[PDB]
């Protein structure tokens, strides 16, 4: 009986040594098996597979615990959807653009490139170790796992159209925003003291206007106390002037012929428009903006 | 050496038999130890303690795993805060009022009674087993643990003033609302098709008005497609007429002397105003309403 040693894993942190019978498929021995995202369930071992790490589905208590502790989800379909995405995202290109990891355009991924760029400019602490680890790898230039995890957590497949605001919201809901707070106080003559507090993810998002100065003025009448590391403001795409120095970064969305495309604008010493692998610098920017992000440097 | 057998646990699901030396405190043998919420760290075992279950802090891998799988949090202070709350909430009274578990007023708990009543009228699937288990016990009449867990998860202590909308929002963020959706479509002449989708917890909450008829008929102008088992609408407390049959339940908030009080109104065959252990039935209701809940029967 000819054999090789491989490692199995659900988290790529805890590796489990296995002896594989080379006359049987990976599926016959482990169940559904993946090598760097590729489904090798129906493949018989190759000699080249010696010592390599394979993902398997958590089919026992030990692996179930390891997966829950790493991904913070009990969804049994998660690993398969993550591997399916990773088989694609590992083939994308991740150029450094203006100091930031971006994504060369492929598979309708402009929304993911724009989200990835934004995530590198705001301070976020992810709760699942899987996102924290892959996020730091992405900041360092290797973003394939992060992008595939974003897709899996958001229940989106490679090639499916996506929305930056939605993606950021769902990621914020997997982050520690416990200290973030927005207090609304009613301005009235006879109603007394009326106050409500948004804590956590609700405090870092607002829909209806792009302008933080407009939001800060209130919208019946409210005084706003905003306390968070950042805020995401969103509105329907409309022509909007981004003035250098008045924001951190922003999402542009064009919808010509109902085929939409995102670009990312960031405010450094001047305005930079990052469009996947492309970079364009300008002093002023007017375009159909739909998200603006603001940062409190503290 | 005289001893007794007790069970230790972090989840009250997995019980671990221990032999206790009656000459040492529970703290010397287990660390921080609790009996039905009571801190017995400094108490020596009693003969009456034989065969009883004590909570301990998760101080080894086995207990850490059991606690994370049951509570879905890594906060080391959680168990201690849960036990402190439970030592109080176990002493509260939980009368059945019109088929619903309420709470007799104590320790400024009107917001918790109002939340508990609301939670029994909307269908919610909690992610942490600790909340799902305690919710079904609460529905059956034994709500002390559910109330203590709510306090622990919301980082509130017994006696601290609280907000129903906030409490419901934080609980919604621990529930499976993945299928919930609110689609907003812009009403315009020249802007084309503009649509954004709120998925999950954002879809089940709205702030600014109490009326669902107003919210749906415009919200510049938007067409709303609402798809969720329930929706919570909130606004500053204001005099508001609750019409029988047009809502499921509602939160009234009076602000007397800046120490406020909640009541719960539910629409059954007539209007029921549940004020802890107190009940008043009426055909009409006008009061300072701040939350209204609507349900999608299917
Ligand atoms: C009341 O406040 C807001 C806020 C944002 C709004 C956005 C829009 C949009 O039209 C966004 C623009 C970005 C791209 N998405 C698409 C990406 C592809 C696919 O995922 C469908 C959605 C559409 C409309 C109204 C908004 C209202
Ligand atoms: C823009 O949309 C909304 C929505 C809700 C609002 C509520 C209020 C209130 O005044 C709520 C009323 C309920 C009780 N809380 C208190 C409970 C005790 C303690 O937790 C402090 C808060 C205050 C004000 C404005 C609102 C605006």
């Amino acid at each position: 009986v000819r054999t090789i040693k491989v490692f199995t894993t659900v988290d790529n942190i805890n590796l489990h040594t296995q002896v594989v019978d080379m006359s049987m498929t990976y599926g016959q021995q482990f169940g559904p098996t993946y090598l760097d995202g590729a489904d090798v369930t129906k493949i018989k071992p190759h000699n080249s597979h010696e010592g390599k790490t394979f993902y398997v589905l958590p089919n026992d208590d030990t692996l179930r615990v390891e997966a829950f502790e790493y991904y913070h989800t009990t969804d049994p379909s998660f690993l398969g959807r993550y591997m399916s995405a990773l088989n694609h995202t590992k083939k994308w290109k991740y150029p450094q653009v203006n100091g930031l990891t971006s994504i060369k355009w492929a598979d309708n991924n402009s929304y993911l490139a724009t989200a990835l760029l934004t995530l590198q400019q705001i301070e976020l602490k992810f709760n699942p170790p899987a996102l924290q680890d892959a996020y730091y790898r992405a900041r360092a230039g290797e973003a394939a796992n992060f992008c595939a995890l974003i897709l899996a957590y958001c229940n989106k497949t490679v090639g499916e159209l996506g929305d930056v605001r939605e993606t950021m919201s769902y990621l914020f809901q997997h982050a520690n925003l416990d200290s973030c707070k927005r207090v609304l106080n009613v301005v009235c003559k006879t109603c007394g003291q009326q106050q409500t507090t948004l804590k956590g993810v609700e405090a870092v998002m607002y829909m209806g206007t792009l302008s933080y100065e407009q939001f800060k003025k209130g919208v019946t009448k409210y005084l706003v106390q905003q306390e968070s590391p950042f805020v995401m403001m969103s509105a329907p795409p409309a022509q909007y002037e981004l003035k250098h120095g008045t924001f951190t970064c922003a999402s542009e969305y064009t919808g010509n012929y109902q085929c939409g495309h995102y670009k990312h604008i960031t405010s450094k010493e001047t305005l930079y428009c990052i469009d996947g692998a492309l970079l364009t610098k300008s002093s002023e920017y007017k375009g159909p903006i739909t998200d603006v992000f603001y940062k409190e440097n503290s």
